[PDB]
């Protein structure tokens, strides 16, 4: 029930995104075996103004702390709207203080210098987050489970009523691809992504295969690969940069067995799988419905977030459409846009595993590859289902307008 000091040696780095970081267990103990554990990182666990918005799901407004709070959020609003096929809210766990900093100092040398510099592991919070691994085909054996995790970003282009007449280049270029030129400009990426958001939910077969080809060139954080737990490609706790031969063996030999094709043909082979299993499993379709909450865009959903919070609209200047709405209607359009943010951060996590005839019950979701003459069985699994905290529709704001006002400086140079 409760993790001590010395339960530390069992969890190693598996990963971590901007919020939490994620260890694996290697250890015995039935209650972790095929589990992670998530851990909040520190870079009143909700504001007056978010108690207003989240006010229709009271379980979720009385929650002790944030880690009960992303349970329950998860539960209770990302559930009901994605099923619980494909979502695990996970088990909170007691941690210690000394558990949680002993934790930190382990791993702290196997995580990117910047995530250190940025945050570290909240060693305030008692409790955290107990997940079913992905990488591990089922819970409680078919041999070995190759496990591949898209972070799709998002896959639609606004239409708004209320973007600026400045700024309609957003009509017809992904956010992900206009952010590109900006982290690039940042010096936080050293090549553009060659991946389009828009070809992986296209619902096309071919445009999706191309998403998954442009992934693997160019994963940055969008994609990774294990095998049986272990990274085989893509970043450790941040983005990788484009993969080089040296990084194309590596993976290439790393799939021997479990892509039965000759040497040097195995990665063509795994890339057709991944496409087949994320296009035949519609998957994306339900998670795009989910990021198209954001109907109004960043432009039209920022003034009804000042009107939640009671604040003459910055925005407008000395939209009477939005600002007349009932707050009812404000908080809606907020909560979903929220929401949204929530779908547009996630990732997918495809397990692989091969066909296994003794199954005591067939698994209906599966892949033949025409060459190799296999067939697998997959799973999908959403993870990193993160409540968004309201607070941030400013910064959502900012950041869209630095976006798209350097892209459109760039475009100028023509
Ligand atoms: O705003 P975006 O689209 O850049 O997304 C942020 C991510 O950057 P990306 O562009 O995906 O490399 C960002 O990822 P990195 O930290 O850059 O790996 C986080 O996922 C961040 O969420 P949070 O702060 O952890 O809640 C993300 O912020 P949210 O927009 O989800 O709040
Ligand atoms: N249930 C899980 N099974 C297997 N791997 C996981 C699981 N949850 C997280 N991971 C891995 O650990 C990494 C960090 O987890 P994640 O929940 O995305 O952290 P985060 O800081 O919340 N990400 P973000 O806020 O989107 O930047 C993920 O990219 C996965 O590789
Ligand atoms: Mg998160
Ligand atoms: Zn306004």
């Amino acid at each position: 029930m409760i993790l001590e000091e010395k339960d530390a040696s069992d969890w190693i780095y598996r990963g971590e995104g901007g919020a939490n970081l994620v260890l694996a267990y290697a250890g015995s103990s039935p209650l972790f075996v095929g589990k992670v554990i998530r851990i909040q990182k520190a870079r009143s666990v909700l504001t007056s103004d978010e108690q207003h918005l989240w006010r229709e799901n009271n379980e979720l407004i009385s929650s002790p702390n944030k880690e009960v709070l992303e349970q329950r959020y998860v539960q209770n609003v990302i559930i009901p709207l994605l099923g619980p096929k494909h979502v695990d809210a996970g088990v909170r766990v007691s941690v210690s203080k000394e558990f949680l900093e002993c934790v930190d100092k382990k791993v702290t040398k196997q995580r990117p210098l910047w995530r250190v510099n940025a945050a570290n592991v909240d060693t305030s919070h008692d409790s955290a987050l107990i997940l079913n691994d992905h990488s591990l085909f089922s819970q409680g054996s078919g041999g070995d489970c190759i496990s591949v995790e898209i972070k799709p970003k998002c896959g639609f282009l606004p239409t708004s009523r209320f973007i600026g007449k400045e700024n309609m280049l957003k009509t017809s270029v992904s956010r992900f691809k206009m952010h590109q030129l900006l982290k690039l400009e940042y010096i936080e990426i050293s090549e553009e992504s060659e991946y389009d958001p828009l070809d992986l939910f296209s619902g096309s077969k071919e445009r999706v295969l191309e998403a998954i080809k442009a992934l693997y060139s160019t994963p940055q954080n969008n994609f990774r690969v294990f095998l049986n737990g272990s990274l085989i490609l893509g970043g450790s706790g941040e983005s990788t940069g484009r993969t080089s031969p040296e990084i194309g063996y590596a993976f290439e030999d790393a799939l021997k067995g479990f892509i039965q094709s000759e040497d040097g043909h195995r990665t063509e082979c795994f890339l057709q799988l991944v496409s087949d299993a994320v296009y035949g499993s519609g998957v994306l379709d339900r998670l795009l419905e989910i990021q198209k909450l954001d109907k109004l865009d960043i432009e039209g959903a920022i003034h009804c977030y000042y009107d939640i919070i009671n604040q003459p609209c910055p925005i407008c200047k000395e939209e009477l459409s939005l600002h007349a709405l009932p707050l009812d209607e404000s908080l809606k359009i907020v909560k979903e846009y929220l929401i949204a943010a929530t779908a547009k951060d996630c990732s997918i996590m495809i397990s692989f595993q091969s066909r296994n005839a003794w199954d005591s019950e067939p698994s209906g979701d599966y892949v033949s590859l025409k060459p190799t003459n296999q067939t697998f069985d997959y799973k999908v699994h959403f993870i990193d289902l993160s409540l968004k905290p309201l607070k941030r529709m400013e910064s959502y704001y900012k950041l869209d307008k630095k976006i798209i006002s350097f892209y459109n400086r760039k475009q100028k140079a023509e």
